[PDB]
């Protein structure tokens, strides 16, 4: 029961490979080697490498519904609250390996353990957010809420998958200008210029 | 010709299991399978997957640079030029899978397709602006990204993750709110009906 503490860096330093040298490529023995430990302690954490890939993508995912969720719980309009979980996602993402890794073997294609696809997942929360912003009165009526959340969902995740903070509040201002009323705008370019400064 | 018709074949069978599989994941035995030849028929032809995506990556920058040419205001081109590259991605894997190809390190040698398609879209916005169609104070790297981003969509990172064919209608939505926030207000009606016109002509 020291073996259990282990868990955390055998995720990490597996994180760390798959996010700079790729999914493929990385072995069992390299990620033993670079987290310093034995061949037995990966094992009695995960029987393989498809499973350290599961783990790390299970985490990208609780970690995307719990701030999903957290920030729908703080009296925001929901506009604020899908702007604010972008920068926050970022945040978290430029501050661990975890979300990386996670990113990096979406975009290879590694299969996600039937937990439903993450792109999906976040077009869902997009999706959601748009939908009430447009009932909110927020998002002009007309504007097509699906199209946006696909766009959303491959411009958020970054150029990688085809400075963060700055790119995406550029990526914001845009879609402010050109789907949120006129009255109601200036509050929003306000707040994506503050969660650029914040983070 | 036969042999020829089998290369393009193996070439369309990798493109679309790329697309739908990623890279990484998709052996030679499945392409093999999925292409209908034999394993000495497929090494024939390509040494490698590297090879294979090799072949993807130059077919796809072809076909891209082929609609470019075959054009206007910069903006009304930078637009029609879309709306062609959608109707691309509605028919076929190569451009998508041109995507999977870059993200996964495969060596180019030639341009990496989102550095190229960048590039000519920067390149167009900028001519619009000195034109007067769209605003100087904007950032043409986002803009450029938000329109590739549009045409791809989740689909970005895996085919089925979105039935095809919702490539125009995402891409007009894109180009509406565009359009909205950097066409001034003396212009943008031409260009509104446009993206609308362009959509129905494509989809």
């Amino acid at each position: 029961l020291r073996a259990e503490q282990t868990r955390a860096t055998i995720i990490g330093a597996a994180a760390d490979l798959f996010d700079r040298r790729g999914y493929e490529s990385t072995t069992l023995s390299e990620i033993v080697a670079h987290a310093g430990v034995t061949k037995g302690a990966l094992y009695f954490h995960f029987a393989a490498k498809e499973d350290l890939a599961h783990a790390i993508l299970e985490i990208q995912s609780r970690t995307s519904r719990r701030l999903a969720k957290d920030l729908d719980g703080r009296g925001y309009s929901s506009l604020e609250a899908l702007m604010r979980l972008t920068f926050g996602m970022a945040r978290l993402c430029v501050q661990g390996p975890v979300l990386r890794a996670g990113l990096r073997l979406a975009t290879a294609g590694v299969p996600v353990r039937p937990l439903p696809h993450p792109f999906t997942e976040w077009r869902e929360i997009a999706t959601s957010r748009l939908l009430d912003a447009v009932r909110q009165s927020d998002v002009h009526q007309d504007i097509d809420v699906d199209s946006v959340a696909h766009t959303l969902v491959c411009s958020v995740v970054g150029t990688r998958v085809v400075r963060e903070p700055r790119r995406l509040a550029e990526m914001w201002y845009i879609l402010i200008r050109g789907m949120v009323p006129v009255t109601r705008r200036a509050r929003y370019v306000t707040l994506a210029a503050r969660l650029e400064q914040e983070t």
